[PDB]
C-alpha cells in the first residue's frame, strides 16, 4: 500500500446555468461525507465564486483554466489571483481541449503551472495521446514530452505535493471508449516510473495519477482497483447524479 | 449630421478584484456621465454576474470573449448562453490580445460573431494592425481581411444594429502611442467606405466605429471631434477615475 489518498475530479467543462448548478450542487451536498476521497468540481469562471459559496469546504472548487500572471493586458484571461479572490484554490491546466482545439503549447502550460504554484494554488495538469497518435504507437512519446514540460514548470521540489496529474487519452474523451483497466494501468505505471527516473522516487511514490476518459458509474470500480490509478477526472458524468457513485469507486 | 449615438466602452482586461471592483463602480455609479453616451464595461468572467448585479441598467456589462457553441466539452470556455444567464448582453470579440497572443483566427472570430448574434447578444468586434503591418503599408489589407471575416459571420443584414466596431491599432495598445486624430479619422473613414460598398449604405451610416489604444482624459476630445470616430474602447484608463471624463469626450 502507498500513502496516496483517492482523488475524484468532476470537470463540468462548458455546461451550467444558475438553475442547473443549484440542483447539481444540492445532490453533491446531499451525499454523506467521505473522509477517504478528495472531491473536486471544476466549474465555469462565471459560476466559480457562486459554486464555492454553495458547497461546504469539504469539496475543492477549481477553475477550468487560468493565465500566467496576476494582472495585465490579457483580454478574456483569468489569473490565480482572481481565482483565490473567488474563494478557490484549484485550477485544471493543459486539458486536452486547451492543448488541441485552443492550441496551448506544452511550454505555456509549464508557465501556467509555475505561476499557479507560486501563487499558492493546487494544480491538475492533464496529459495524454490522441487517437491518431495511439494508432501510430506514439502513446509513450506523447506522455513523456508532456510530463517533461510539466516538471520544467514546477517552482520547487516540495510543490509536487500540490499537483495531481490526470492521464486522459483523447480518444476516450466524449467517445464512450473508456480505456480498459489494463490500458490505463499500463500508462499510469509508465508515468509513475517516469517520475521515479526524471523526478524522484519520493515524488513518484506520493503523486496521485488519475485517469480521465469516459468514466462512468459502470466502469469506475474496476479502474480504481488498479494499483497505479489514484482517482479520476470525470467529464460528462460529473453533471449527473451518478457522479456520487463514481466518488465512491474505491 | 449622422444618426449615430456616442459609444464608450471600458475594457478592464485581466484586472479586477472584488475590492477594487467596488471602488471603480462607485466612481462610475456616483458620477453621472452624459445620458447621450452608451457606456459599456467589459469585465473578467469571474466577476461578470456581480458587476451586472451592482451597476445601473444605464450601463452595459460585457464579457471579454466567448465561444461559438451554446454548451459543450470546451474546458475553459464561456458561451453566450452563460453570459445571458449572468444577466449580461454584450461581448467583446476578436480583441488584439485574443488574435495575436491566444491564436484566434479571423474564421473563428467570424463564427463567434455568428453564434453571439444568433443568441441575441450585442457584440464589439475588434480590428486593427500591429506596428509592423503599419510600417509595411498594409493597414488597409489587414483591416479589410478582418472586416470580411466579420461580415461572413453576420447571420443577416438586420443584425448589424447589434454590432459596434472597435478599431484598435496594436501599436497604440498600452504604450502611450495614441493614433493622431487624423490617423484615426482616416482609418475609420476607409472602414466606413468598405462597409458602404460591401454591406449597405443603411449599415455604413448607422454603425459606430470606435477607437481604442492609449485613450485617456487628455486626448479623447480631439479624437472624438473627428466625424467617423464614434467613441472609444478604453483599456488602462478604464481602471482609473478619468474613465468618467472619457465618457464625457463628445
Amino acid at each position: 500500500a502507498s500513502n496516496r489518498k483517492f482523488f475524484v475530479g468532476g470537470n463540468w467543462k462548458m455546461n451550467g446555468s444558475k438553475e442547473s448548478n443549484q440542483k447539481l450542487l444540492k445532490t453533491l451536498s446531499d451525499a454523506k461525507p467521505d473522509a477517504n476521497t478528495e472531491i473536486l468540481v471544476a466549474v465555469p469562471f462565471v459560476y466559480l465564486k457562486d459554486v464555492r459559496e454553495h458547497l461546504d469546504k469539504r469539496f475543492h472548487v477549481a477553475a477550468q483554466n487560468c493565465y500566467k500572471v496576476a494582472s495585465g493586458a490579457f483580454t478574456g484571461e483569468i489569473s490565480p489571483a482572481m481565482i483565490r479572490d473567488c474563494g478557490c484554490e484549484w485550477v485544471i491546466l493543459g486539458h486536452s481541449e486547451r492543448r488541441h482545439i485552443f492550441g496551448e503549447s506544452d511550454e505555456l502550460i509549464g508557465e501556467k503551472v509555475n505561476h499557479a504554484l507560486t501563487c499558492g494554488l493546487k494544480v491538475v495538469p492533464c496529459i495524454g495521446e490522441k487517437l491518431d497518435e495511439r494508432e501510430a504507437g506514439k502513446t509513450e512519446q506523447v506522455c513523456f514530452r508532456q510530463l517533461d514540460a510539466i516538471k520544467k514548470g514546477i517552482p520547487k521540489a516540495e510543490d509536487w505535493s500540490r499537483v495531481v496529474i490526470a492521464y486522459e487519452p483523447v480518444w476516450a474523451i466524449g467517445t464512450g471508449k473508456t480505456a480498459s483497466p489494463e490500458q490505463a494501468q499500463e500508462v499510469h505505471h509508465a508515468v509513475r516510473q517516469w517520475l521515479e527516473k526524471n523526478v524522484s522516487q519520493a515524488v513518484a511514490s506520493s503523486l496521485r495519477i488519475t485517469y480521465g476518459g469516459s468514466v462512468t458509474a459502470a466502469n469506475c470500480k474496476e479502474l480504481a482497483k488498479k494499483p497505479d490509478v489514484d482517482g479520476f477526472l470525470v467529464g460528462g458524468a460529473s453533471l449527473k447524479p451518478e457522479f456520487v457513485d463514481i466518488c465512491n469507486a474505491n
